[PDB]
């Protein structure tokens, strides 16, 4: 028993990508050749993680449902539940309680796109450790804007805040977090901050307090985007694109992952690329086995 | 008589684009900064056209008509019809029949995105013709593709075929069209190819027998696009982020065109701008007026 | 154009029901007072269906001709083809692809028995559904034997498995499709299960994915058969003679479907029912009219 | 001597069951779990014969032979001969002539389903008798249908009469007789009576007038089933299916007979029981060995 279980938290309304998230969710916008929801479901993919429970908006929910089904074709099991409103990270484990239950957890925000040749590795790690913690982070430029990673003259880390005015380092915390059981309970007794919302910080500034808490660097080999604005949404787009064109190679394609980690099988993987060999998307699978 | 009615035609599955089209309306998509649909809306703006027919599936006529509503924010007059299969482009006119009525008509696909500086001017002329109809065309590689126009030595249209096998001229005709009210009677005769579909092809061939067809070329300084694959739909985002923030312009805006075309006034861009004002987009429109 | 064709798939061995198929076909045994291959086939009539394709083995094939003939004494259009082998109901799009064409279609199971007294409203809706595709699924106790439809908290088909291990619902898909014509070159796509067959589930889930599968239920007032095996099939019958004897109603008899949906005039029954009025079969039509 | 030698008149086109009997031979439909044919020939099993001719129509005994074969898989010797024409029971004899020889014959319809505990003593006398006839009656409530026996008050048969309009008696004479050589010539000088056929009851009222018949009584245990019309053919086949469900037992099985009169071997059983395997027919066979 160990980071079995995952929880996408996919609500928002992006209004900030006005007028194009007018029309279709932000989370079904393309990356590419794909729907942005793909790439956080790929990365719990990787963690080896087949339970996985989607947090969305009323609206949007059986849009994702429509799309994903309940995984079971990439040997997935997925489900799905409303956050009325989006009072915070945090909450994700609150809505999720009765889904978690007694196991490890992950949360993954469902805009973010993660990708790097050892991404594989990196999670391998946390998805192992089962007492504590492990959060990623990696360097910016407007650290303010997210939870901030101060570290010792050694490379420990001993500092966190949200959004700092002053910020103690250029280090954020990604939307990639892995918890023990333990996160339920320190959710239920978590206040509304000056925002009035559950931080995700105070609860990864507890696990660092007890000492259980890890933090991994996505630095050099990895990639580092943002879907927030038309302009870093085509960057991200571009990155892509040019990884699939460039270098041959498909980027949190779940059918590729699932028969990588042996969610399915060969026969499997054909019978699914079998209706999509339209375009390269199908090839590629066919390719594959 | 000015032609004042316009139909946009934005159905189909796009089955090419997999998975990105699977719960999402190709016409939808984005194209950098705002959904495809306002690209070819913008285009019969540009040509006077407020009376605007749009058709789309039967699944995805209500999101367009949830995006766009009645058009009456940007002094527009827009009805919806939805086609229950894809059996032509021509099909527009039987389905449009009541829309058009006695007017001339135009006929835009919902895909198509044009863009250039003397594009006004271009669809200016299109516009005033009494009697007959006008295409446009322009310089492919892969012709074979597209409906194929064929010009004598004398620079005059003789042959128009759909997808060649051996295309007789690299000058295909784009998804833009000028007719008269003599082509819906035209629509209403056609037979299906063997495709079984009601061509575009060959009302414009109908035309071009009679001696009545105007073949205006799109060269130069037009843009040459084409959403039909991952490929070349990133390509036409990258050309509307390039224009639009090197040349601090903004292309295909329905609000910006709406006022330039004095469709709606000042205070009225205003309130538009507002649920915009978090991005460039709306911020420009502020910016304008 | 809507769903006015149809396709009655009759192929198998049915070994189970041995020794009694070793002298006639399946689809020829009585159900009660008329053979298995009127019912599926009065099922595509109540939806309006008068052309319809009948593919069986080759040894079946031609006593189902001498049977039905082409069907014109009902005022339909019956044509056959052989099926070299049983591989997959989606086969049978591929068989048919010529006589489909470019129009829409329904697929029944040549062994299944429908009945309900809401039945030909239920189909009414599924033959005017152009775009997409309408399956029926109903309440069982072996649901790993069927294909399996889950449903969510409101109401909506989220998921579909062939024969699940573990299924998420009771409630299968029943023999009887209607489809949009997209389905033909679904078909030529797919690619064989882990049985070695293409499943008709495959196109259900695209059609699933794309929110353009509607899923109607065959629940409170409809039969609920099976001519597998011995017992079943004696079921069946008697479920036939039990309410036809005790209701005086006549079910699936094809004269009479024939005559309520206008294929074939009163004239044209008592002359049908002329040389059958030797038992309750002829004299009951000459009674409906 | 015995009574080795037994004719199977199944021809005819079964009227009054259409339209199952349209592409279906009477004898050939489903009597629960078993075609029709195998009741009767396990009739003549019981009582020891093995040589048995089978008489049909043209178009039909072809059929019958490809299910049957030449019985040799039961230790049974079959025949086939056609009979052009429904010219009568008594034209069995005719048509059998060469068949029979100098020895007795038995003659049993092949819609009869016969079935008693005491069944085969009841035949076991009837085979043996020297010379003479032996016929079976029971009580009927439509007589007037069948052959109908008077009996005096000493209990002896004074009058026979087919389908008499004022009945003498309500006891019918079933399709199951036994005949010593004398039958043949007898049929041979018949002559056809009011509806032009060869009269089994005149042949009957020989044997009377001569008084050389017995009419042993099928009363209590024995089933008195008719397979003559849907209504009655449907009760016969629950009345199979109840005994065998209810009981544990099968009616009319010719492998297991054939191996309880040790007609064949526990190995052959199981070779037959191969094919029927998988439904109860043939796990049946596997467990009684
Ligand atoms: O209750 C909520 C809160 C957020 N979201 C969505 O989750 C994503 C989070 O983006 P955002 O609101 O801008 O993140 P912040 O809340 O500002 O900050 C959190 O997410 C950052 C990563 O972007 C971390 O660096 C911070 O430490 C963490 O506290 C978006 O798509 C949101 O719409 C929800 O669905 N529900
Ligand atoms: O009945 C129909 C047919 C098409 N479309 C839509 O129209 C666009 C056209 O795409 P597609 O059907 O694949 O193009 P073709 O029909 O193969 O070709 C047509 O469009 C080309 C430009 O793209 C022209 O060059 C050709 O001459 C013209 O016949 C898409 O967004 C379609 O979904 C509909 O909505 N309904
Ligand atoms: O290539 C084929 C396959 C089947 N059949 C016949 O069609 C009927 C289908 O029965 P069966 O083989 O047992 O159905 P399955 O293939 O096990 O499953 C299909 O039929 C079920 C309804 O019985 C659905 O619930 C499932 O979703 C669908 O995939 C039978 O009379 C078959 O002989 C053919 O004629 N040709
Ligand atoms: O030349 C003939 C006559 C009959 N049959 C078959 O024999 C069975 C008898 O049916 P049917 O002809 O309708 O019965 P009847 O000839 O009217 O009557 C006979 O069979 C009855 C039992 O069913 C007896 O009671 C009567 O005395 C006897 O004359 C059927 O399966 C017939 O197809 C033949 O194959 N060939």
């Amino acid at each position: 028993m160990k980071t079995r279980k995952g929880i996408i938290l996919a609500g928002g309304s992006g209004t900030r990508l006005y007028p194009v998230t007018m029309a279709v969710s932000q989370q079904l916008l393309p990356i590419y050749d794909k729907p942005m929801i793909y790439y956080p479901l790929s990365t719990l993919m990787l963690a080896g993680i087949r339970d996985i429970l989607i947090i969305s908006t009323p609206q949007d929910t059986p849009r994702f449902q429509q799309l994903l089904g309940d995984g079971s074709q990439w040997g997935l099991n997925l489900q799905y539940k409303v956050q009325p409103s989006p009072d915070g990270l945090a909450q994700a484990f609150i809505i999720g309680e009765e889904f978690i239950g007694h196991d490890d957890c992950a949360l993954v925000l469902g805009d973010n796109i993660f990708y790097g040749h050892d991404l594989p590795k990196l999670m391998e790690a946390a998805v192992n450790k089962e007492s504590g913690a492990t959060v990623f982070a990696y360097h910016v430029n407007d650290p303010e804007r997210y939870g901030v990673v101060e570290f010792d003259q050694a490379g420990t880390a001993v500092s966190l805040e949200e959004k700092p005015l002053q910020p103690k380092s250029n280090y954020a915390v990604t939307g990639l977090y892995f918890y023990d059981n333990s996160v339920v309970e320190m959710a239920k007794n978590l206040k509304p901050s000056a925002r009035g919302e559950l931080e995700i910080t105070d609860i990864n500034r507890i696990y660092m307090e007890q000492g259980r808490l890890s933090v991994a660097m996505m630095g050099r080999g990895y990639a580092h985007l943002d879907t927030g604005t038309h302009q870093s949404l085509i960057e991200a787009s571009n990155f892509i694109a040019t990884i699939e064109e460039r270098q041959g190679l498909k980027v949190s394609c779940p059918e590729e992952i699932a028969f990588r980690k042996n969610f399915i099988n060969a026969q499997q993987v054909i019978e699914l690329a079998g209706p999509l060999s339209k375009n390269d998307y199908g090839k590629y699978l066919l390719k594959m086995v």
